[PDB]
């Protein structure tokens, strides 16, 4: 079964994210850099400091859902995801709560720009964030997904309210704008090169070895491929020594 | 074959490290934070600024060796590794060369504290670093492995020469000292919590989802286990949602 082969390929990275001190250190590193950036951030007169944050694998830890997929040879499925969200068992990414709370209590506002669904996933999301200790989780802080997954229009909506976004936090390049949304990894790496100086300053990265736009970035129409095609795409993407 | 099962479990993380812009951004983020830390670093009178750096998966990219293991269902093997090192095809971790060169040209010195072997792996290592554009790769910059893999004694040797180490760079917690060398992941995460404020300041982290002390940290005597035991240890480490 290709589905088992697909989820087994995620095991080592899942162990790293769930179990390693190294992952935790990377999360602390990101949020420590984020505080410094925020502290230094200069905003135009008349504007207020905004911080834009992704949720999944940035502030909220959904790794147990991935663990359930590994244990049950399951592809990603929307109804399964909703059930996870409603299960209200999300954990916090290390450092995220303290950073969020720091911003909101020091002349800033964190906005949660997230592709959790506004219709069916808002309630579980807000419940979890409250439980985990995130302050300022009132309804208006969230820009949840309606139809589109691209985020720039939501960022623009925030700027319309007289905020200047000083920082973007995420685990996916698409958490920083639309430049490479739906693009292959060559283009995505190019964007990173073009913006090298922004990382750990304006664009704050969290690690995610399990899923993301980089996964779709492995091949044209990757997400339209069947499990075998995705497996083939992954294997074809491997850069290998000739052993000589 | 358990060996195939062992290497297939690394595929998704390998795709992420080799192909994603996200990995590249994390590397730039680390080295950008490192420059800031270095710039701000205050050293006691009479001392010179030292930066201590790991090589493998910190400054040097050995991912093609991992790709060769995946393609050939191979465990890690020392002679295979030496052959890789001598192949002189190492790549540079994004941002590492520029950071190294910045330090060495701004009143500092990068020392390479590495478990590449002083006897058999020095030549390939220095050749690659020269080719990749690292400055200051004279013999005395390297503290390569003799017998012991623990690094603190080498850090101490650097401090004996009248350097103060302002920064440590690595992908493994053991790149920061001996506190959790050979320890399980619970202890390793505890160290990270105890030192939360140092990450992205004094301790600079690079991502490695493929291997490390976190892998040994999955179970008591993990590295003494046969391939199946390591597979079992990995699977047992999975934290999973109950699906309800
Ligand atoms: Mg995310
Ligand atoms: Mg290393």
């Amino acid at each position: 079964q290709a589905n088992m082969q697909l989820q087994q390929q995620a095991v080592l990275g899942l162990n790293w994210m769930q179990d390693s001190g190294e992952y935790k250190a990377l999360a602390y590193q990101a949020y420590n850099a984020a505080k410094v950036a925020f502290d230094h951030a200069k905003v135009a007169k008349g504007k207020k400091k905004a911080v834009v944050a992704d949720l999944d694998e940035t502030m909220l830890d959904n790794s147990p859902y991935a663990g359930w997929q590994v244990q049950n040879n399951k592809p990603f499925d929307g109804k399964d995801w909703t059930r996870w969200v409603d299960a209200r068992q999300s954990r916090a990414v290390p450092g995220a709560v303290e950073f969020n709370n720091y911003v909101n209590s020091h002349k800033g506002k964190v906005f949660y720009v997230t592709n959790r669904k506004d219709s069916s996933e808002k309630a579980g999301t807000i419940d979890d964030m409250k439980r985990l200790g995130f302050n300022g989780v009132e309804e208006s802080a969230f820009y949840l997904k309606k139809d589109k997954s691209a985020k720039a229009a939501r960022f623009a909506e925030i700027e319309k309210q007289g905020y200047e976004i000083v920082l973007y936090v995420g685990d996916n390049l698409d958490d920083f704008g639309n430049t490479v949304y739906g693009k292959l990894n060559a283009d995505r790496r190019a964007f990173v090169d073009q913006n090298q100086g922004k990382f750990g300053k304006t664009f704050i990265m969290l690690p995610n070895a399990n899923y993301g736009g980089w996964e779709g970035g492995l091949a044209e129409g990757y997400f339209k491929k069947d499990t075998q095609g995705q497996i083939k795409a992954r294997l074809d993407a491997v850069q290998a020594w000739d052993g000589k």
